[PDB]
C-alpha cells in the first residue's frame, strides 16, 4: 500500500548523508493536494515496532513552537503499517518513516476499519538508508529532512464508467439534433473528466442483421454491410434521395474504431472532438459525409489512420467485424444492466439512466458514484475549461506570423472558430482555412 | 394514461401493412428523453391478456445478440396495464401493444405502487391495427416496426407555483432597486422555467382603501384611485414634487394587466420583459414615468394593447377593478399561506418565502418543490440563456442591411443593449435606435 | 435581543403625531430581505401584556381584504418578547409594538424553543412615543404607521473560519504554482465572503529557528532572519543563485503584516489583492523581487506603508517579531486542531482540510458551517463579481480622457489588465502605464 517516488525525500542534515534518496509514500494518511513537510527524526528505544501504544512505555514527542515537526523511525514488521501511523500520531508525530527489514527496495505488503482519522503522512525507506539514520542519531547529530508528496492523489482505479449510444446521422429530426447538442455540450465535461482519470467513457453503437427470408433482398443491400451482418435504417427513409443505411453502418463503424484506436494509445478523449467536428465538417446536406472528409478530421486530429481502416477492415465481405460484433454483443444484458433496446441509452456503473439528456442532468447522476473528498473539480459545481489547444493548435487553423489561432478551448472543448483579430470578423472553414 | 400520439408508429414489414399508423403511448415505462426503438413483435399463445406471469406458462423471449428487440402483443382486458408491463419486462420484453378490444381510438382507461423500475415503453393501438398483425403472425410474415417516443416527456401537469409582490417604484431607496435588480437577475430564470411548463407564476400588487374619516381628503385623492377603492403611498414622499401614490397604482395595475392579458394568450414571460424594460425605457427622474412611455413598450413588445386597456378600464370611477379587487382579496391568507403583509414577499407552493432574494436563493428553494429525475436544467446547476431574440429581434433595434441587431439573449433574459460592430461601439436608445 | 434603527418607524396620521421616530427592530420575526411594511395600529384593552393567550379574552384581529395591517401595542414586562410575538401572531396580528415602562431609549433586555414560526416583525419603542399613541387611540383618531426594517439582516456575529498557511515562493516547483493558481481563483469567492462579513479569514506562515548546534553558521545566515529567530529554506536549493531563505521569510512577514494592517482598518480582503498583484508584478525571475517592488503594490493599493514597516521591524536585530512569534504558536495544536505541519494546510472552524485545492472543493467544505436560509450568494451555487473597481481603480491604470481603466472585476477579484480600445489591444504593464 506504498507508491514508489524517488524525489520526494532529501536529507538536510548531517552532511554526510544529505541527498535525495527513494521512498515508498503511503496511500492513506496523506492529503490529496501537493506540498511539503520539513523536520527532524527521532528513533525510540522501545516499542521500536510501534505495535504498541507509546503511552504505556512514556514516550512523547511534544511538538513545541518554533520546533522542527517529529518524524519516527519504526522497525517494519510485528504489526500492520496503518496501526504504526496510528499510534505515532495519538503521540503527537508528525509522520512516519518504517525501513524495512528485508533488503529488496520493490517489496511493498488491510480491512477497512477507523483509519480515516490518519492524517500523518507515512513512507517505506530502504534498509540501507534506514540504518544511515540509526547511525547518525547514535553519533549525537541531528537529521533534518524534507518530504514532498506532491502527487495530487489521482487514486483513479475505481471510478466511474458510463457508456453511451448514440447515431451520426443527421437528419433523421430533432431526436439526432438533441443527440448532437449534447456531444458538443458534454464534450468538454467528458474530456476532463477522463483526462483526471475519473471516467471510463466507451461509446458504443447499434446493428441488426438482415433476416433469413430477406437474405439477398434489395432493402437488405442497402442497410447492411459486410453482407448483412450489420444493419441500420435509412436516415432520410425515402431510400431514392437518403444515404442508405450503409452509410450509416460505415460511419458508426469508423467512429467507433476511431475510438478503439485511441483508447490503446491512451487519448479516448480524442473521440469527444472527433464526432463533434464531425458534425461540423462533415454534413450531409453539403454532401461532405463521405470517407474523404471523415479521413481529414482523422489527419486533423493527429489519429492513426491505419490503426482506423484496420479495424473497419472489408466494408463488403461475408467476413465478421471484430468492433461491430463486439458492439452488438455489447448489447446483449450483463447482469443488472439488462437489454440495450434504445437508440439514446446511457448507462452509469451498469446501470442504465432514465433521466433527461441535460449535462447537468448526466453530471449529477454520475457524481453519486464518485465519494465525498474525492468528487472531481466538474462534479463540485466548477465549471472549467480545456486544455487541447496546447498541442498541434488543437488541429484548428493558425497563423504564428501573427500569433493568432483559430483554436480556443471552452467549457464545451476546444472550437476551431475562426479567430476575430482587431474587430475584422475572419470568415473562414474553421480549421482548413480562415481570412479576413 | 396513454397519450395519443400518431407519427409515432411505423410499420417497415409486412409490406401489404407498411406505413404509419395512431397509437397512444405511455405516461410511465418510457424514458423522458426522446428516441427510437426498432423491433419486431410476437404474439403469445397463453395468457394473451398478461394478466398472470409468463413463468407459469414457460414462456420467454430471450434477447439475443443482433436480433430485434421483442414486441409483444396483449389483448386489452381483465387486468391493469401497469401490470401487463410488468409481466412483460420480466420475461425480457423491449415493449407492449395493447389492443383495446373496444372500438373506439380515444378510449384511454393506479394507486402508487412498485412501478417505477418499469423502464420499458407501452402503448395503446387501434383494435383494427392489432387485429392486422394478428393475421401478419398467422401467416409466417415478420412484422417489424418503429416507435418514436420522441417527446421529452413534459408532465408539467402539476409543478411549481410561486407568487411575487412588487412595486413599480423605482425612487423609493435601496428597498426599490433591490426589487429592480432582483428582476432583472432572475428574469432569464424565470421565462425558461415557465416556458418549459415547470413553473406558473403569477405576479402580484397591493392596495390599500380611504378610510370614511378621510374620504374626499386632500390625501386620499393623491395615492388613490376609483373614488378611493385602491391606494399606495406617495414614492418620493414629499407631494409636492413626487409622482403621488395614483402613479404607482396605474403603473402597478398595468404592469398587473400585462400579465393578465399575456397568460391568457399563453406567455406569461413577457411580463417579465415588459417590468425590466419598463424600468430601463420609463424612469421617473427624465419624467419619462408616464402612459406614452409604457405603451411603447407594450407596442415594442408586441403586446395587445386592448386588452390592457379594458384590464385598466376607468381610472377615476366609483365602480371597482376587477385585477385590483382579485389582487385585494388575493391578500387575505387562503389557508397554510395567511396573510401578505410586507411589500417584498414571494410564496412558493403557497407557503412564504424569508430567505435572501438572491437568484441562487429563490431558486434552491424553488429546487424542493420539484421531485428528483424531474428538476429542470435551471435546477441541476446549469446556466442557459433565453430564446426570445429570434421573435420580433425580442422587441430590440435591428438593421437588416448589416445582420447586425441591439438583441442578445442572455442568463438574465433578453437585452436591448446597442451592438458593438467592427470594435464600433455604437450609442443609441436601445431598441428606439442604435447609431455609432 | 432588539437593534436600534432610528429612520425605520414613521407615522403618517394623525397629523399632530406625524414624523420619523427610532424603535428597536428584533433580531427573529422579521425577513432577512429588506422591505416595507404599512399599517395602523390596536391598543388591546384586556391581556395589554400578551403574556396570555388573545383567545381566552375573545380577542381577534381579523384582517380583511383592502384594510391596513393590525399592529398591536403591548405593554412590557411580566413575559418575555417572543412569547408575546407568538401570541399575537396567532391573532392574526402583522406585528407588535413594545414600549418599554422604562425611560431609557437604550435598554434592550432566550432558549432555543419553538420560535422560528414567528414570521411577524418586533419592535421596541420609546415609552414617549407608545403613551402619543395610547391618547390618540382614547380620541378617536386612527394611527397609521410605516415600518422599513430595510436591512437584508447580515448577521455575521457567528460565521466561518478559515485559517491558510502558504508561502510567497513562485520557483518552488509546481506546488508553488499550485498555491498561487489557487488564490488567484480564490480571491473573488473569499473577498466578496469577508465583505459580506460570512467569513473571518487569517493567512499564517511558516517559520523555524536555528539549532544551537547550528547557530552562526552559514547555512543559518541564509535561511534565516532575527539571529536565526525565524527561517525557511532556500527556494531553488542552490544558494548560489537562489534568493536565500532570508528574502522569503522577509515577504512572507511582509505579507503577514499587510494583513495585520489591513485587519485594523477592517479590509482583510486587500490581502487577497496584495499577493495575487505580488505574484504577477514582483516574479523572482525578474529580480523585481525586492522590498522597492514590493513597497509599489503597497502604493498602488493605497496600504499604509509606515504601520506595515513598523509591523516588520528591525529584519536582522535579536529581538523577537510579534508577528512572526504569534504565526510560530499558532501552529501549535490548540485543541482539535491539532498541530499544522504540512506547508499548503488550511484549517477551517478549527478542523483542518484534507480535500483538494479546488475552489469549489474549499467552498462545499466552507458551506457545510453555515446554516441554512443563511448560506451566501456565493455558497448557493452562484457566480458573482467584486466591487473593487470603484474605489482607486481597484489600483489599475486608467485614463479619465477617454473613460477607459485597465481595472476590471471578475469572479477571480480585480485584475489591472490593460484594456482594449477600438479593438486594439493595448499592450502595457498592467497598473504601472498601459498603451497601444
Ligand atoms: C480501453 O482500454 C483500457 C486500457 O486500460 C481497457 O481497460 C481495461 O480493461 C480490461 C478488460 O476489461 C480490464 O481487465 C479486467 O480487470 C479486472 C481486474 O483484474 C478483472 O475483473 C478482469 O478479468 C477478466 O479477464 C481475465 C483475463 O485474464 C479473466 O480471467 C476474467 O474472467 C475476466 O474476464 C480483467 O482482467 C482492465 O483492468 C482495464 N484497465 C483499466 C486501466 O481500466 C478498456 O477495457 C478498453 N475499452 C475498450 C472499449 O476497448
Ligand atoms: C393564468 O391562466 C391559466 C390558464 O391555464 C390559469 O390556470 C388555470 O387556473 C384555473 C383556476 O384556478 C384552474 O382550474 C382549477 O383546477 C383544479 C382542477 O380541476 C380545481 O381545483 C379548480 O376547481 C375550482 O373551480 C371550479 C370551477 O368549476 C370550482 O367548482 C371549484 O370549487 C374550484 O374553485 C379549478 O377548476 C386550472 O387548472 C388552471 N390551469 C392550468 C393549466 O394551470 C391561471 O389561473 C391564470 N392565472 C391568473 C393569475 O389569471
Ligand atoms: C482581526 O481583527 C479582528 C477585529 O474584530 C479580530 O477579531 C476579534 O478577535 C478577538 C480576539 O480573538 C475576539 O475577542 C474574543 O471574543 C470572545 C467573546 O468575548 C472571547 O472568547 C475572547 O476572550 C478572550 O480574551 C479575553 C480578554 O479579555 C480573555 O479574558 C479570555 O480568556 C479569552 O482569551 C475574546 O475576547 C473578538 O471577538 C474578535 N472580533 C470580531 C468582530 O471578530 C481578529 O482576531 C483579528 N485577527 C488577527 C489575525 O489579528
Ligand atoms: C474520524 O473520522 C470520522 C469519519 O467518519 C469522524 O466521524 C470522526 O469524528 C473522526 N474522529 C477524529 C478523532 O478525528
Ligand atoms: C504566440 O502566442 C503564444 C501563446 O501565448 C506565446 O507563448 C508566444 O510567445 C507568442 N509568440 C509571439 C508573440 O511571437
Ligand atoms: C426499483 O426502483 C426503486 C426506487 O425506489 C429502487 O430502490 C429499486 O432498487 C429498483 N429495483 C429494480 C429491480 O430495479
Ligand atoms: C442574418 O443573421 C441571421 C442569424 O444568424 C442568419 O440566419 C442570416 O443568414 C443572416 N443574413 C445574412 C448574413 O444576410
Ligand atoms: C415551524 O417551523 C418548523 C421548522 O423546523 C417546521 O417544521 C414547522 O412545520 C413550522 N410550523 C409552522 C406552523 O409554520
Ligand atoms: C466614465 O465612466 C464612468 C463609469 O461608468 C461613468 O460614470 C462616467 O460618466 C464616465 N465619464 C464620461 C463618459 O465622461
Ligand atoms: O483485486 C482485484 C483486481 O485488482 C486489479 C489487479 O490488481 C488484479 O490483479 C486484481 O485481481
Ligand atoms: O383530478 C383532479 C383534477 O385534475 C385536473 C382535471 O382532470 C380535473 O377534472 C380533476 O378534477
Ligand atoms: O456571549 C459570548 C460573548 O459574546 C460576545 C460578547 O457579547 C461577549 O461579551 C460575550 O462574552
Amino acid at each position: 500500500r506504498f507508491v514508489v517516488e524517488k524525489n520526494n525525500l532529501k536529507v538536510t542534515s548531517p552532511d554526510s548523508i544529505k541527498g535525495i534518496y527513494e521512498c515508498a509514500i503511503g496511500n492513506f494518511g496523506v492529503p490529496q493536494y501537493g506540498g511539503t513537510l520539513v523536520g527532524t527524526v527521532v528513533y525510540p528505544k522501545s516499542n521500536q515496532k510501534a505495535c504498541k501504544s507509546y503511552s504505556d512505555f512514556d514516550i512523547s514527542f511534544k511538538s513545541k513552537p518554533g520546533r522542527l515537526p517529529t518524524f519516527v523511525l519504526i522497525d517494519r514488521g510485528d504489526c500492520y503499517f496503518t496501526l504504526k501511523a496510528w499510534i505515532a500520531q495519538q503521540a503527537g508525530a508528525a509522520a512516519i518513516l518504517v525501513a524495512d527489514s528485508k533488503a529488496e527496495p520493490l517489496i511493498t505488503m488491510s480491512d477497512a476499519d477507523y483509519l480515516q482519522n490518519i492524517t500523518i503522512p507515512s513512507a517505506l525507506i530502504t534498509k540501507t538508508l534506514g540504518d544511515s539514520i540509526k547511525s547518525a542519531l547514535s553519533g549525537g547529530d541531528m537529521v533534518n529532512m524534507k518530504l514532498d508528496w506532491t502527487e495530487s492523489v489521482p487514486h483513479p482505479d475505481e471510478r466511474v464508467e458510463y457508456e453511451l449510444w448514440t447515431n451520426s446521422n443527421d437528419e433523421c429530426g430533432k431526436k439526432c439534433d438533441t443527440q448532437i447538442e449534447f456531444l458538443k455540450n458534454f464534450k468538454g465535461a467528458a474530456q476532463i473528466l477522463e483526462k483526471g482519470g475519473h471516467t471510463q467513457f466507451t461509446p458504443h453503437y447499434i446493428t441488426w442483421y438482415c433476416p433469413e427470408a430477406f437474405t439477398l433482398s434489395k432493402q437488405c443491400k442497402s442497410q447492411c454491410i459486410n453482407h448483412g451482418r450489420y444493419c441500420a435504417p435509412d436516415p432520410e427513409q425515402d431510400f431514392t434521395k437518403g444515404y442508405d443505411g450503409k452509410d450509416v453502418v460505415v460511419q458508426n463503424l469508423r467512429q467507433a474504431c476511431v475510438y478503439r484506436v485511441m483508447n490503446d494509445t491512451g487519448k479516448p478523449w480524442v473521440w469527444w472532438d472527433y464526432v463533434t467536428d464531425f458534425a461540423i465538417r462533415c454534413p450531409m446536406k453539403e454532401k461532405k459525409y463521405t470517407k474523404e472528409c471523415a479521413d481529414g478530421i482523422i489527419k486533423s486530429l493527429g489519429i492513426d489512420l491505419k490503426k482506423v481502416d484496420k479495424c473497419i477492415g472489408d466494408p463488403e465481405a461475408d467476413v465478421e467485424n471484430p468492433v461491430l460484433k463486439a458492439e452488438q454483443e455489447s448489447q446483449i444484458g450483463k447482469g443488472s444492466r439488462g437489454d440495450v433496446t434504445i437508440l439514446p441509452t446511457l448507462v452509469v456503473n451498469n446501470r442504465q439512466y432514465r433521466g433527461k439528456l441535460e449535462k447537468g442532468a448526466v453530471l449529477k447522476a454520475m457524481c453519486s458514484g464518485f465519494q465525498e473528498s474525492t468528487e472531481p473539480a466538474i462534479c463540485l459545481t466548477e465549471d472549467l475549461e480545456t486544455n487541447e489547444c496546447l498541442e498541434n493548435n488543437g488541429g484548428c487553423w493558425q497563423d504564428k506570423a501573427a500569433n493568432i489561432t483559430a483554436c480556443r478551448d471552452t467549457f464545451r472543448g476546444r472550437l476551431c472558430e475562426c479567430p476575430t483579430v482587431q474587430g475584422v470578423k475572419f470568415v473562414g472553414d474553421g480549421y482548413t482555412h480562415c481570412k479576413a
